[PDB]
This record gives C-alpha cells, structure tokens and sequence, in this order.
C-alpha cells in the first residue's frame, strides 16, 4: 500500500493494538518501518530501528501477560497520521493495574509506522 | 508558573477544554503563547501568533453552539507535554454532529500553550 488514507490509518492503528493485546512481537516489528523512531514514554530518549524496537516490545510483551484495548475511536489525518486512546492492563506489585495511554503515529508511503509517540506517565497508572 | 509538571499539564489541558466548551475566545487566546503554533487539523498548514489564533477560534467557536468535553483522562509527560481525547458537538446546517478529536499540546516554561496539534478528520465526524 501507499501512504494510508484516513480510513486505513484507523485500521492500522487498531490492528497494532490487537497485536499488542495478543503479544505478537514479530507482527508488531513488521508494522514498523525498518528505521522507525519510537518515543515511549514521550520525553524519554527515542529508540530507533527494528532491532531496538523488537527488544523493547519483547521485554514488555514476551510473557503474553499484557492486555490492551482501545478506549475510544482512532483519530486519523489526511497525511498518513493518527492518534488513539487506549488502556493497558498488566500486573504491578502483584495487584492488577491499568495504564491509560495515547499513541501518536505517522505512517510512511508504504503503510508502515515511521514514528510513534506514546504519551503517559505515572499519573495515568491506576491501582 | 514554570514548566508544567505532569499533574499541572493535566489541569491545564482540562482547563482548555472547558474554555472551549463555554466559548471564551479571550480566555483561550490567553492560554496560548505569543508565538504559538497551531495545527488544526493536523496535516494542514500551521498558524502562528495570537491574532491568527484568535481569528481561528473566532471562526470555529463564534457562532454555532459548539460544546466540548473530555472523553477520557489527560495523558501527561514530564517534559511539559500531554495528549487528551475529547468530543466536539456542533450543529452543522441543521444536522446535529459530533467530532472525536485528540489534542497534543506542548506548554512553555510559563504554562502557556506553545504548540498544539489536533488529530481528526471526516472519519471522526458523526451525525447525532
Ligand atoms: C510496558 C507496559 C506494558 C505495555 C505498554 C506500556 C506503556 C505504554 C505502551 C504503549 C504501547 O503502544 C504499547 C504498549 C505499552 C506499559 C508500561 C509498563 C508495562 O507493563
Ligand atoms: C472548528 C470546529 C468546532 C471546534 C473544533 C473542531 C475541530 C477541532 C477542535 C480542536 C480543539 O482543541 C477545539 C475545538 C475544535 C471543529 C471542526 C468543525 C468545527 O466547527
């Protein structure tokens, strides 16, 4: 595909959440451009390229324990970009916890994620 | 106020929405920095300066019964930035409509909005 339309951005970013929820690291790495830049959380030093991205996601999702689901519709632009609200559920201190996040993504002319910024901090972590 | 903390970004960005909701263009322009940049919707040319920002909110808020409310918590960083999901309700040539939007904001070391990006398009519009 080329630069995703607004409707295609909605589908791609929803698909990314489904892949995070099932914990398929390889499928996520494939969604990213080979030289993608990721800032998670935004304000922290970026990581770059599929090698660093694969390591980051496997550290986060390798155990398959995390769950993720959209908490609102994906907002999409006409220049291949979008932003989405979601909630992440995992284990912290034994008790279950929930983290509210917004990801901003820009896609390239091949339909792959070129950049991603994940906005969240401890003020978004419940229980 | 200095560079807003994460908790302070949450309050500031929530404060912006309720200002949009009540339609106080004066109060909203004051929240913006003198040389702020606004991309609304994201993908179009950015606008600069408070006069140009003033006129933008005039066009959008100064007429139709525009209301706005958060549809989720404000996500805040530790570098003075945040993102929030909200819904704009409008009446568009008779048709009651709603628009789902996510705003990304960067605040200055004075607690003013330095940059704003509003993500939405027609796919996010619905008839009520
Ligand atoms: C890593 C993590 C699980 C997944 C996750 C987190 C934060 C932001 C994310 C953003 C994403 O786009 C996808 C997944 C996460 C959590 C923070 C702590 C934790 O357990
Ligand atoms: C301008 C507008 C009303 C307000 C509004 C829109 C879009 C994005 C916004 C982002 C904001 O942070 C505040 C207000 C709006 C609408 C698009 C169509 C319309 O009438």
């Amino acid at each position: 595909m080329n630069l995703p339309t607004a409707q295609e951005v909605q589908g791609l970013m929803a698909r990314y959440i489904e892949l995070v929820d099932v914990g398929d690291i390889e499928a996520i790495v494939q969604m990213y451009a080979d030289d993608a830049t990721v800032e998670n959380p935004f304000g922290q030093p970026p990581i770059h390229g599929r090698e660093q991205i694969a390591a980051f996601y496997r550290q986060g999702l390798g155990g398959g324990k995390v769950r993720a689901c959209l908490t609102g519709p994906v907002r999409a632009s006409h220049n291949g970009c979008g932003a989405m609200p979601f909630r992440v559920e995992m284990v912290w201190n034994g008790q279950p916890c929930a983290l509210d996040v917004i990801d901003v993504m820009r896609f390239d002319e091949h339909g792959r994620i070129q950049t991603m910024q994940a906005y969240w901090s401890e003020v978004n972590l419940s229980v």
